[PDB]
């Protein structure tokens, strides 16, 4: 007879869980900020929140058998709100589990690994309450949880029964109207991989940036803003026309075409097909990077 | 340690099952103050109970609603009608012109809810959209007033309200109705909401479908009626002091008495049972 | 047809665990000045609650789940850990807290926790244990409770903190209110662990209280230096000074100031010990007579 436990998961994913410290020095170190981060791969790379490591002076990592390390900053987005901390460990390092196939479903018991109020990393249990959470920038795309988050989380694990990392916890819901209980949010694996890797091997996350605003007779995304002095502006793309096709790729979702463009290396020449007076408009486009924030 | 020939524990079960059921209420009315602009007062959840477009939810998500929008997951938006609601139970029945069909709530009638069942909360909190919460069943017949409430710790919050409370099996277990707020210390409380049972809930629902409200039972009154209504009591000759059967009968009572159809008579006083004006 | 299967549950853990915990009311007259829960441990009608629900109580009345009422004898009350043993008379016996002494409270272990929040009644909400060891919202005391995401609110102390087995694990003490950033803790309880608990109950059943081993010094953390050295206690008789560092307490190496300061509990006073010092960078092995820890 043994109890009802998601011990297993714990002892899977907490180790690789670490507690991210942000110190600065005033007129010496204290810490500022503190929160959670996740040990990916072997290297020694962690991927965190952006927000939890801004400014930091010096950034310490502590693990959970006791190893005590300084993080170096490998680059942040503060677009994803995520960063990426590298730790050079002589020893052998705890790894998150991760299964890039693993869909996560809604209703899945999930477990918040983090360091809230810096009391010791906490283990939370809840479930998957939603995916694809928004909230404008619409690049995060949050899974909703319940599970017990705090201060102290940022950065840290969402981690199913398995211990398979669901996601990195970020937000905590602070609307009032009270206080909201039971919805956190975290950033899906699929994209906290996309942008670490894209963040160890750029310095940076860099994205195609066709400087446009608009929101999905044909189908197509709808322009509604024209970023001045921006590739759309400059091909000649206007906000009332319909864009069907982006680079040889169907314009059917304005958030999955966002995500195509950030994928297009700047200085790219791409063809934008739109609709204007119900009439298709070829447009040639060069890419630029995306504006600092 | 290979984990994808592992399944994780997930009650995605009950959200397949019970979730496409659970509806967005949008208690929509006209902004007099301004322009008359159309705003959302007040937004809650539902939850279909049969094929014909028969919602539930809490009448204070629909309350001086000029337009209540029943919105389902599937996209689909109707102008849901205000089939009936009820004070007492908190309780609101709609009603949507769906030419095709829709999603039920899976209802076992012969289920019972037993302190510590998973439960999942189905509803909209602030508006994020559906939000799945899990908890279990904290208590039951919680309640002052004479209602009686499956307590949960599942967390629920403003937008919950008329939505679906349900089992791992996702089986309607309750419908999210309340959130205990009062604070001693000043202090929020944690993990303690309240779910009008099922068995309650489809017994309003089906009256109100039926009345268009719910009427029930009326008498006008070791239990001593100290004084008698200006009816069913007052006649049969029922005293003041008067003092154990009832209907062939030994909080217990008022409930049995509610269920009495007007008209129909009672005993030796003999008192005849008719509607008790609610409103 | 889902009418046909099993819905996911942890009623059984209820049905084992529930009518052991018992509603605690504190009273006081210038009526209930307090209420919180308790749990029974032996049939000898001993019931374990936080110090704090008791305090300063003119009366302790006490409510099972059963229907029946008793008023309470307090045994013995703990400052330190915040616990508190209550006695009652019992007819025909009582329902008692399945304890497993060999369990081992693992951390993600589904616990519920019963207690009567509110005075609501009797209520069961679920979680896990966040954590175990943790010093509490006070770093100093060594509390070593167990940290639990079930909901827990006021009337939960002294309440039963379970597994799904029905298992005790704890005793629900303190909850997380602190506020930095008009931060609301969510999903932050701590409970007292069962063996801690036992150990501690039994101390307050043979003893009017607990007595732990004190040996005069404040020190912070390999050896623990010594800020301070209590009057006439026993490190003061012993000779030891401020700014030496300690090495090892009796045979037993001082690397944690939190596991030695815990093993000196357990030494019973009077007993004498071996105490390392590196002052002066030499090595110094003392006597200390122990003594009991100040009222």
């Amino acid at each position: 007879e043994t109890p009802a436990s998601y011990n297993l998961a714990v002892r899977r994913a907490a180790p690789a869980v670490v507690n991210v410290y942000n110190r600065g020095l005033n007129t010496q170190l204290e810490i500022r900020t503190l929160g959670s981060g996740v040990i990916m791969d072997q290297r020694g790379y962690i991927i965190t929140n952006k927000h939890v490591i801004n400014d930091a002076d010096q950034i310490i990592v502590a693990l959970q058998d006791g190893r005590v390390f300084e993080a170096l900053l490998v680059g942040s987005d503060s677009l994803t709100d995520l960063a990426v901390l590298k730790i050079n460990a002589t020893g052998g390092l705890p790894t998150i589990p991760i299964n890039a196939r693993r869909v996560p479903h809604i209703g899945d018991v999930v477990l918040a690994i983090g360091n809230p109020y810096n009391l010791g990393q906490t283990i939370t249990q809840g479930i998957i309450s939603a995916t694809g959470r928004i909230g404008p920038t619409g690049r995060q795309n949050f899974l909703q949880t319940d599970a017990s988050i705090n201060p102290g989380n940022s950065g840290g694990a969402l981690v199913n029964s398995l211990g398979e990392l669901m996601g990195i916890n970020t937000l905590s819901f602070d609307k009032s109207n009270e206080t909201p209980e039971g919805i956190g949010f975290a950033i899906p694996f699929q994209l906290a991989t996309k942008i670490m890797d894209k963040l160890i091997r750029d310095g940076r996350v860099i994205r195609g940036y066709i400087g446009i605003g608009g929101r999905e007779q044909l189908q197509g995304i709808v322009v509604n803003e024209v970023s001045p002095d921006g590739p759309a502006a400059n091909a000649g793309i206007q906000v009332n026309d319909l864009i069907i096709s982006v680079d040889n790729k169907p314009a059917i979702s304005a958030l999955e075409t966002m995500a195509q463009v950030a994928e297009i290396r700047p200085g790219s020449v791409i063809p934008v097909v739109v609709m204007r007076d119900d009439k298709q408009l070829t447009l040639q486009v060069t890419i630029q990077e995306y504006p600092a924030t």
